[PDB]
């Protein structure tokens, strides 16, 4: 520990300084806190990179590499005339890439948010920090314990839909406020469209029954492709729910492209 000189508290299982590595000269992001050390080798563009893990007096530092501002700061920044067209898809398809990469090496996210989406002034979106309920899956809500990378690509497509509206999408205060708000918009999910969701653990008979919304309400003014790729991002079937890699081809991306941010620093 005291080879960093601690510069600022960050934010957050842990607590995250700015601080600098004395040796290297190196502005690192430290948080105090085997599965880890394999986390060190989970190397891509889009995920915020782990330098070094330091178990030294029980407790354990994790040394990242530090991004300037997060997307939950940038959205706040630009609420006014909202984020364009071409970031909020350029941000998009790089966390898809992220994803893609994590879910490959069957390694789940599970708490994506705004605040842990790390920005650069190139262009960059990173993953980072793998109770704010808002963009948590519905399975996780009704009780499965045993989720998979599907829980990612529905925050994702929360954090897509609240680019593009600047509000939003399923702001719950509590997990049975969260679960009514996604049906309130989606429709109350039956076995038609989510086999097996009545024999959820905490699935109820006495939920009530709300009719789904139609999707160009919920986000415009989104275009087709963008509101078709975010109702497969949304599909209630985690086995229906579109992947990551399924997502990069999509034709909402046929135009992609590397914009640059603003970033007041
Ligand atoms: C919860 C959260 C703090 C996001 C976290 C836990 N683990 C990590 C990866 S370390 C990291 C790298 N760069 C980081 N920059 C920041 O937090 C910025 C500092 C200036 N204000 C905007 C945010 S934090 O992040």
């Amino acid at each position: 520990m005291e080879n960093f000189q601690k510069v600022e508290k960050i934010g957050e299982y842990g607590v995250v300084y700015k601080a600098r590595n004395k040796l290297t000269g190196e502005v690192v992001a430290l948080k105090k806190i085997r599965e880890i050390s394999l986390l060190k080798e989970l190397n891509h563009p889009n995920i915020v990179k782990l330098l070094d893990v330091i178990h030294t007096e029980n407790k354990l530092y994790l040394v990242f590499e530090f991004l300037h501002q997060d997307l939950k700061k940038f959205m706040d920044a630009s609420a006014l005339t909202g984020i364009p067209l071409p970031l909020i898809k350029s941000y998009l398809f790089q966390l898809l890439q992220g994803l893609a990469f994590c879910h490959s090496h069957r390694v789940l996210h599970r708490d994506l948010k705004p605040q842990n989406l790390l920005i650069n002034t190139e262009g960059a979106i990173k993953l980072a920090d793998f109770v704010t309920l808002w963009y948590r899956a519905p399975e996780i809500l009704l009780g499965c314990k045993y989720y998979s990378t599907a829980v990612d690509i529905w925050s994702l497509g929360c954090i897509f839909a609240e680019m593009v509206t600047r509000r939003a999408l399923f702001p719950g205060d509590s997990e049975i406020d969260q679960l009514f708000r996604i049906f309130r918009t989606l429709g109350t999910p039956d076995e038609v469209v989510w086999p097996g969701v009545t024999s959820m653990p905490d699935y109820k008979p006495s939920f009530p029954k709300w009719a789904r919304q139609d999707f160009s309400k919920v986000v415009p003014p989104l275009d087709e492709d963008g509101r078709s790729l975010l109702s497969q991002m949304l599909h209630y079937d985690p086995n229906k729910r579109i992947s990551a890699k399924a997502a990069l081809a999509h034709p909402f991306f046929q135009d992609v492209t590397k914009p640059v941010p603003h970033l007041r620093l």
